[PDB]
C-alpha cells in the first residue's frame, strides 16, 4: 500500500509524474524507500513549506533512527542533524562570519577561477568534459577561497575533496585517507588563523562571538568540513544540470546570450525547476501527533518534505513545468525553508551566476559533443546529474 520510493528516474532530470498525481489525490502519502523506514511523503508547496517551518518537526532523531534513504550507509551529524536551541547557537555564530557580503565579495575570485578552468578546457581541445574540467572544480576551489586555503594548497585540497563526492569510485580506505588529510589540514589552518588572523572565513569563525559565546576547537573544524561537503557536490551537480539544460534548450541559451542581466533570475528559475534530489533526504520527525490534510502524522513518524515536487506544484507556480527565466514571483524552496534554510545559498547563487556568465561569455556556442540519448547519468542515488558532459564550442 505505501509506494516504492524514490519515484524519479536518475537517468535525467524529469520530475516523476507520480508527484503530480499525489499533489492532486493524496498530498500526504506513504512511501517505502530502498533502505530505512517507511515514511510519509508530503508533496504540495503549502504543506512542504509548512513542514519545514513548523517547530513540531525535528531533525535530532536522525541520529538514532533508521532514516528512509537510497544508499545502505547513513551519513549522520552536521548542522542538519540538530534542533534549536543547540542548532540556533551554532547557526548564529556561523552566519555572523559567513555573511551575504562575504559571499558577494567572492564573485571576482569565482570569475577568475571560472576563466582559468575554461583556459584549461580550451588548451585540450574539443570535446572537453565540462563535468571533470569545470563543474567538479569551480565549487571546491571557491570554497578554498572562502575558507582561506592558500593558493599553493588548492590542488591537494581539491584532490582530497573529490573522494567525498557520492560519484567517487574510491575504496573505503582511500576515502578514509583523504578524510584524515582534510581534517588534519583544516585543523592546522584553523590554528594558524587563530594566532594570526586574516580576512578569510576561518579567521572570522574563530573570532565570532555571540553574547560571550564562541565556537570551540572541535566546532570550528566540524563546521569548516561541514561547509565543504554541503557546498561542494550540490553546487557541482547544479552547475552540470544548468549547463546541460542550456545546451539542450536553445531558447534558454539564446535568452541569456541576448540578455546576460537575466542570469540571476534564470538561476532562480532553474533552482526551482530542477528536481535535483533523487528523492528527498533529511526526513523530519513529528515531535507530537500533527494532522495534515486531514491525515494524522503520529509522534515519532518520519516525514519527507519534497522540495522538488513543491517547486513544481501548479497551485503555487502558474504553468509550473515551464522554464520561464523572468518568472516572478518565484518563492521556490530549492534552498530549503525554516531554520535549516541553506546557509551557503548567497554564495551558491554567486557561483551558479558566475558559471553561466563565464561559460556563455567564453563559449557562446557550447553544445553537447555526443547525442543527448547517449549521456551517462550519475547513479550515486543522492543527486541527479550527468557523470560526464563532453562539450564542443
Ligand atoms: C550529496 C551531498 C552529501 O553527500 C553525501 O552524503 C556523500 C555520501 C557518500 C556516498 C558516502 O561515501 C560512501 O560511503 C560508503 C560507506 C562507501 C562508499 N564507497 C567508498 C564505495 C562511499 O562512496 C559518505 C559516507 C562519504 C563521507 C566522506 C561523508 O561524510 C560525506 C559527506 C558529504 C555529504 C554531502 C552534503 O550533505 C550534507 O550532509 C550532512 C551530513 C548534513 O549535515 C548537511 O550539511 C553539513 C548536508 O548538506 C546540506
Ligand atoms: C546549488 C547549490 C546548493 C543547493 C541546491 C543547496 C541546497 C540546500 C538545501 C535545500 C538545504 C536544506 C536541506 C534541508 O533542510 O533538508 C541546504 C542546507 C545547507 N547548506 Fe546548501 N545548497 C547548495 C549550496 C551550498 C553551499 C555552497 C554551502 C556552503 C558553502 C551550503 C551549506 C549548507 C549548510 C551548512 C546547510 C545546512 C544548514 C542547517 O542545517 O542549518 N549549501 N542547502
Amino acid at each position: 500500500e505505501p509506494r516504492a520510493y524514490p519515484f524519479n528516474d536518475v537517468h535525467g532530470l524529469t520530475l516523476a509524474g507520480r508527484y503530480g498525481e499525489l499533489q492532486e489525490t493524496e498530498p500526504v502519502s506513504r512511501v517505502r524507500p530502498p533502505y530505512g523506514e517507511e515514511a510519509w511523503l508530503v508533496t504540495r508547496y503549502e504543506d512542504v513549506r509548512a513542514v519545514l517551518g513548523d517547530g513540531r518537526f525535528v531533525r535530532g532523531p536522525s541520529m538514532t533512527r533508521d532514516e528512509p534513504r537510497t544508499r545502505p550507509e547513513m551519513v549522520k551529524g552536521g548542522l542538519l542533524s540538530m534542533d534549536p536551541p543547540e542548532h540556533s547557537r551554532l547557526r548564529r555564530l556561523v552566519v555572523k562570519a559567513f555573511t551575504a557580503r562575504r559571499a558577494e565579495s567572492l564573485r571576482p575570485r569565482a570569475r577568475e577561477i571560472a576563466h582559468e578552468l575554461v583556459d584549461q578546457m580550451a588548451a585540450t581541445g574539443q570535446p572537453a568534459d565540462l563535468v571533470a574540467m569545470f563543474a567538479r572544480q569551480l565549487p571546491v576551489r571557491v570554497i578554498c577561497e572562502l575558507l582561506g586555503v592558500p593558493s599553493a594548497d588548492h590542488d591537494r585540497f581539491t584532490r582530497w575533496s573529490g573522494a567525498f563526492l557520492s560519484t567517487a569510485e574510491v575504496t573505503a580506505e582511500e576515502m578514509q585517507e583523504a578524510a584524515e588529510q582534510a581534517y588534519a589540514y583544516m585543523g592546522d589552518l584553523i590554528d594558524r588563523r587563530r594566532k594570526e588572523p586574516t580576512d578569510d572565513l576561518v579567521s572570522a569563525l574563530v573570532q565570532a562571538r555571540d553574547q560571550q559565546d564562541s565556537l570551540s576547537e572541535q566546532e570550528l573544524l566540524d563546521l569548516a568540513i561541514g561547509l565543504l561537503v554541503a557546498g561542494y557536490e550540490s553546487t557541482t551537480t547544479q552547475i552540470a544540470d544548468f549547463v546541460y539544460l542550456l545546451m539542450t534548450r536553445p531558447e534558454l541559451r539564446r535568452q541569456l546570450l541576448d540578455r546576460p542581466e537575466l542570469i540571476p533570475s534564470a538561476v532562480e528559475e532553474l533552482t526551482r525547476w530542477v528536481p535535483l534530489g533523487v528523492g528527498t533526504a533529511f526526513p523530519r520527525y513529528a515531535v507530537e501527533d500533527v494532522t495534515l490534510r486531514g491525515v494524522t502524522i503520529r509522534a515519532g513518524e518520519p516525514v519527507l518534505a519534497s522540495t522538488g515536487a513543491a517547486n513544481r506544484d501548479q497551485a503555487q507556480f502558474p504553468d509550473a513545468d515551464r522554464i520561464d527565466v523572468d518568472r516572478t514571483p518565484n518563492q521556490h524552496l530549492g534552498f530549503g525553508h525554516g531554520v535549516h534554510h541553506c546557509l551557503g545559498a548567497p554564495l551558491a547563487r554567486v557561483e551558479l551566476q558566475v558559471a553561466l556568465e563565464v561559460l556563455l561569455q567564453r563559449l557562446p556556442g557550447i553544445r553537447l559533443g555526443i547525442p543527448e540519448t547517449q549521456l551517462r547519468w550519475s547513479e550515486g542515488m543522492l543527486l541527479r546529474g550527468p557523470l560526464e558532459l563532453p562539450v564542443v564550442w
